[PDB]
């Protein structure tokens, strides 16, 4: 029996990645799409073999044709609709970042617990074999003691920064199981419309440091390197996976005279995400990203904002 | 309006690649799956959001809930079902290789023309931006004069065909160059136990250049194609299985090798492009789709490779 | 006519890289090696086809069989012997880092000018086609406006940190023609012997930031990436060149859908260094790293030490 | 005590690679250079810190200032000067290819044995850690059973040979496997104007596996060798010119391709390793250096490639 998904809006992330992945997925299916525009919803539904189209989110939430919703709305709309979906008895996969600040996630936790539904922030990377292999290799001692994590995530768009800043943070927290204690950061804003377009960050995790930069006005780039006393792990396509490059990691030894390449081509990380979610709904034991965790992640982002207003370290 | 696909059988190639690509595709959709085992069909249909499941191929063909069929059956069954589908008024995407012998394709051509439906062999690579770029770069003079094409396609399987991979170095070379080979030298080896072909090394003379490659069903997985000319070479990284093998990119190296250009086409979704091209062809009659005439020319090369494998020298195509 | 080199000591950097490069070089040759241990000098001389061996540095400096010296002594001995060589009328190639403090370089400048000899710090990378191509590409607008330079230089040795920290700094200054204004850094010391074994640095160059880390107790790694609005340049083997990997750079465009690879295999950067030095001796016009530039570089390193003792930014 | 080398001629291969490598080498040194043009010899000698320059080969061979010679003359001059050097009591490193025909090597063998000097053809690659690792990995079972070796060696030069590059795919395969080919199919093309050989495509049957490759003096620069087995494959990134071409490394891919190992040997200095091995062989008589007997077996393959190029099918080696 398939977990039945409803899609809130015809947003591009849904159209290009998640909706086709749900149709591909073994244990779920999309039964409905909802948009303020019935015509748009119907058009997307027709394309992807979806039986139902609704002219409002509320009408889909009230329906019994879905068990769960996917929410690829802008961040400013995540809390409202995650809560309404849960209050309608639906399980929720909400796109990252879940919230604008950490405290906002308490109300989503309350909605999860009160309605006894699964609610999770959509960090597809944490279901990828690539990131599971980074985490296991570090845990097995393959790089010795981790001392530095270095990375970057940039792209170019001139018509938000949190939407990419979260990734170096979540991937490091996931791979290590640790939380940073303090942050130094420097953020630059667009001269005209005043939004944040660049940030350089150093996070002290005590035993190691994470350093990275993000930008919405630089040439496309993404990389993460986990560097220890006995080796390093280079993640080639850390965030957008197959949409960026090969789904692989390199493990280099201490001298660099030998490396191992581990390949995970055609991993379909969005499909893995929704399959893990469906298992979690069915059995309650599957590792899915917890809201508690989502909150810890957002605490780091909030500390990065605070650090950007000061000259030195800011406690997380 | 979506072109409506029916799937003949629950074969793995359909389940793993083509069916999800049709659902992802902008101008088509899967409305039915058919299998001798109805339970199997229904299970697949449920998974992929497909409204209809049929307990026989004949029943799906007779239905008006599909406009077209996809046929991922074994080669020995391609001709029979391609023809029956066309005679039922359905357009046909048939998996490669279309036939066992070039001559067998004449009856499929007759079915296409008699029923006025689109019938095509499913060479997904020809709809990939990667292979379109190889073809345009060669045509623009980026490697000077083409002199040699070198490649390989191997995997390991001992659960107990070679044509299913041998066709790819041949089709990709023909597609990229627009030429046909005149003659072939080849050497083929068989499995000691079950007697089937498990290895072939081939050289094909295209007059102005040669193609050399080997294929095997009992070697470590590898795939590569290199188009090498007087002024550069093009290395195709992931020529056949694309994203399932590696990066969807090519390298153009200059004459000296002191400079290369890398062209990337990540997440091209070549199976989706294939069915989208097919749907356009059904709707307008002008879209480049692999013609049966071209399929026949391709099979003529494979047939010549069989003949060459029984001789010590060159065999004319 | 060949510029005749004398080698001060049988140090490993000389034996493994510079001495053979001088013999290979078109416009110079090694005529003498000097060591406190004459036997060692004679053994090295015999190996490399060098006619003279001396039992003291002073004796070689007094001789007319050399026109120039190469000095691969430890940093603490650079000033003394650079000055004595110049006062003996010899031109000087001194290994990096030239000095422990920027102010120490004034006496070397005085020796250069007083004796009218060429004196230069041995930044072999600045004579490499790789780094000349980075510089020209950035100057031509190939990456648009430079916004961030990210890199690393680490190796493992437990039997020092300035010897690698200078490289991210010099290569950035060389490639951009700019100086940093301020520095944030964090440095860690060996629990036992108290020396610096790790440093993470961010340098504000106003229009862009440089971030890097260095360590003498981590797996071998080296990389530099110059990242702008319209592309990025990745330098594959920035510092040790052929001893690390391919001598090449990748120029990626804004979208990453196309890159150019520029290759400079078998560049022999140490040979190119001494050839440039010999041309400078002969004509006075060749670009050679100036002591004034060496001093500017050391000012950055000094600022990194100072920054490591504070919470926030330190002015250079 | 350093083995003292004399260089016969100021040829470019010596100037660019071997002479500086001898000066770098731990157990030898260049003491003399000889050329018909004394001024040229003296200029080179001055550059490389070489104490003696001679105005004829004969005068250097008669001198006691050298123990050994390096001979980077054109192939047509190798036999003459290898023999004269040995007859003058000097050990010989002669550039590849040693001879034009296999039979020509018998007189060099006679000179080696008669004078009790070390004489070897300069296959620097066989002293490289890269090729030693290929050989050991194959021997250890890392790729299972070897089934196909595929490669290429091309460059572009149009002003007034193919053997100078054809020998490399052959020697590297023979070295890595320890086997000899039994028969050859080949096709060779000649320059329309000057009539020399500018392109060959070759397949060599080693019984258990085949070697396929092409070489050309009129194509974009390329070099690669892949040793492909049941269990894996080994890709040699910079097989022949090593650091001059690219990274000195190999990739060992497993059966599925889901894991590879990269072995790196940066700054191997293969020419220095060659002369160091040669000096050890002169001093102790036990060091592996390429034997003239092995050189002859190699040339037998090349001679069979010429013969195969004149016929339609297989030619026995
Ligand atoms: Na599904
Ligand atoms: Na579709
Ligand atoms: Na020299
Ligand atoms: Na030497």
């Amino acid at each position: 029996s398939m977990l039945r998904f409803g899609i809130i809006s015809t947003a591009k992330i849904g159209r290009d990645n998640v909706v086709p992945a749900i149709q591909d997925a073994e244990n779920c299916v999309v039964t409905a799409i909802a948009s303020r525009d019935l015509t748009r919803a119907r058009e997307m539904a027709d394309r992807f073999s979806v039986p139902h189209a609704f002219g409002s989110y509320e009408e889909m939430l009230a329906s019994d044709v879905i068990d769960a919703v996917y929410i690829p709305l802008p961040t400013s709309q995540h809390i409202e609709w995650s809560i309404k979906a849960a209050d309608a008895g639906k399980h929720v996969v909400c796109e990252k970042p879940l919230a604008l600040k950490a405290g906002d996630i308490d109300a989503v936790i309350a909605a999860r617990d009160r309605n006894k539904v699964v609610v999770t922030e959509a960090y597809m990377i944490t279901y990828s074999p690539v990131w599971q292999k980074v985490r296991s290799l570090i845990d097995e001692g393959a790089i010795g003691s981790l001392r530095h994590v270095q990375g970057a995530f940039t792209y170019f768009n001139r018509d938000g920064l949190p939407d990419i800043g979260v990734y170096p943070v979540m991937s490091t927290r996931f791979s290590t199981g640790k939380e940073p204690l303090r942050i130094q950061a420097n953020t630059e804003r667009d001269p005209d419309f005043g939004t944040d377009i660049y940030s350089s960050v150093k996070a002290d995790f005590d035993d190691f440091e994470l350093s990275f930069y993000v930008s919405t006005q630089m040439a496309n780039r993404q990389i993460m390197v986990f560097h220890g006393t006995n080796g390093y792990i280079e993640v080639k396509s850390p965030f957008n996976a197959n949409r960026w490059g090969p789904e692989e990691i390199e493990l280099a030894d201490r001298s660099h005279n030998e490396s191992r390449i581990f390949r995970f081509q055609d991993s379909r990380q969005y499909r893995r995400e929704v399959e893990a979610f469906a298992r979690a709904v069915e059995n309650g034991k599957e590792e899915v990203v917890t809201l508690e965790n989502s909150k810890l992640n957002q605490k780091v982002i909030d500390a990065i904002y605070r650090a950007s207003e000061k000259d030195g370290w800011e406690a997380v």
